[PDB]
């Protein structure tokens, strides 16, 4: 693109979902050097983005944006209630710090790059005169479920809702309960969150483009009607192949201490950059752990003997570990390897399938089990944990199962065809290396 170009880029501050924009847009801007990246986010989710030392494209600057808290506010009860105020005043809070960046750079908008979360992407687009580029972080089966609200709703009474009855809500996918759906389909309707997924499976096909992190054999016949709804599809994934981002870290020689351990003999641990199982199942976990043998690479959250039994700790210090922060892509790319014990989030379940390593899932929040039925019945390369809830009855069982003689080795062959497609997908020729030399042209342009 030309020097007139300017590509506002704005992000949502929670979970895993930042981070994976700004790696799309930092491909964007290696290709586009004289096209303007301006990076809009919350001060404390920038502060975290732009640490990294040389990684200064200089062609991507960030602003600060409101976090919405009141002034004063502290922290209160439930962990919801910054991203609902957050929520809440987000679209004007963007748009006085786009404002700031167009008077700054002296060029308007030409194109609005989103995480699809933001609904409102068209109308801002609209008032600019310029284009919406949206960006769906997760799977292709959850954005057609946000896209059929309405018609789930409808065909939906007090059994379904209930659990009694279960719905069929996606093509070429298993039959759900509503306990199945994210937050907000058919729960909780009223709350901010939901309302903001809604008014996203509505706005939607007002875009330039859609851009997902995916790859096409991930889910035929839903990127089919995906592709049917938006002006146009473009699956830019897996992203931990298309696009760049370091974080090649290993404080605690994870990689080496994996060298020193043999062929899927390591169970990963990890369940997001925000959860924590709680205290009966952490409990459940460590003892589950140090009862099995099984050597093991945990990644906690920081915290050690705050929550961990401190006995357990110096105990476990010689058969597996336990770090703040892993090298999670990496390590799911080492043969020694085995299962991986994950929440199922749609980031770290695209690492495992390009590392090829089977799923034990114990879903929490948002998708995490529509990618639990989707990894264990429609991919075949995991399973859930029993109860959805972390028992050492329903541990042990996920780990002899994956770690069996049978199961745990198909799920594993499975899930090396599954990264073969994967490969082949970003390859200039493919179809993923495609969509996003596509997406490059419509943003720089
Ligand atoms: O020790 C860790 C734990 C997590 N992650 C990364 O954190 C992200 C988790 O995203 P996901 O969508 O799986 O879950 P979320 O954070 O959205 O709940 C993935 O990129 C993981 O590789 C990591 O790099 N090291």
């Amino acid at each position: 693109g030309n020097n007139l170009l300017h590509v506002a880029v704005l992000a949502f501050p929670f979970g895993t979902h930042a981070a994976p924009l700004l790696s799309l847009v930092k491909k964007i801007a290696t290709e586009a050097p004289k096209v303007t990246f301006s990076f809009f986010c919350t001060t404390t989710t920038n502060d975290t983005l732009f640490s990294r030392s040389n990684e200064f494209l200089p062609n991507i600057k960030y602003y600060n944006v409101h976090d919405g808290l009141p002034k004063g506010y502290v922290s209160s009860g439930n962990p919801r209630e910054p991203i609902f105020l957050f929520i809440k005043a987000m679209q004007e809070n963007f748009k006085h710090v786009i404002d700031e960046a167009v008077a700054e750079t002296g060029k308007n908008i030409t194109c609005l790059v989103t995480d699809a979360f933001f609904w409102f992407g068209a109308d801002l687009a609209e008032e600019m005169h310029a284009k919406w580029v949206p960006l769906w972080t997760a799977g292709p089966h959850s954005l057609l479920t946000h896209v059929y609200t309405d018609l789930i709703r409808e065909k939906t009474g007090s059994k379904e809702v209930h659990d009694v009855k279960s719905i069929d809500v996606l093509p070429g996918f298993p039959e759900l309960k509503a306990s199945d759906l994210p937050e907000g389909v058919i729960k909780d309707i009223d709350v901010p969150f939901a309302t903001m997924l809604h008014k996203m499976g509505l706005e939607l096909p007002r875009a330039n483009a859609v851009a997902i992190n995916s790859f096409a054999t991930i889910h035929p016949l839903i990127e089919n009607e995906l592709n049917s709804k938006f002006k146009l599809l473009l699956n830019v994934g897996p992203f931990n192949l298309t696009t760049p981002q370091r974080k090649v870290s290993d404080e605690h020689g994870c990689l080496e201490w994996l060298d020193q351990h043999e062929n899927s003999s390591v169970v990963y641990i990890s369940f997001g950059s925000v959860v924590t199982p709680p205290p009966h199942e952490l409990t459940a976990l460590a003892e589950s752990l140090e009862e099995c043998g099984f050597p093991f690479i945990w990644s906690f959250r920081g915290d050690p003997k705050e929550k961990l039994p401190k006995g357990f700790l110096e105990r476990t210090k010689t058969k597996g570990k336990i770090v703040a922060w892993a090298p999670q892509v990496e390590i799911l790319k080492h043969s020694s390897v085995g299962v991986f014990l994950t929440h199922s989030g749609w980031n770290s379940v695209l690492e495992c399938i390009v590392g090829g390593v089977p799923m034990i899932s114990r879903p929490f929040f948002g998708d995490q089990g529509l990618n639990t039925i989707l990894t264990e019945s429609v991919l075949e390369i995991g399973v859930g944990v029993d109860n959805g809830v972390l028992t050492k009855e329903s541990i042990k069982k996920a780990l002899e199962l994956t770690m069996s003689s049978e199961k745990g080795g198909i799920m594993r062959q499975k899930i090396v065809k599954l990264k073969e497609s994967a490969f082949k997908a970003v390859e200039q020729n493919g179809t993923s290396a495609m969509d996003f030399t596509t997406l490059i042209q419509i943003v720089t342009s």
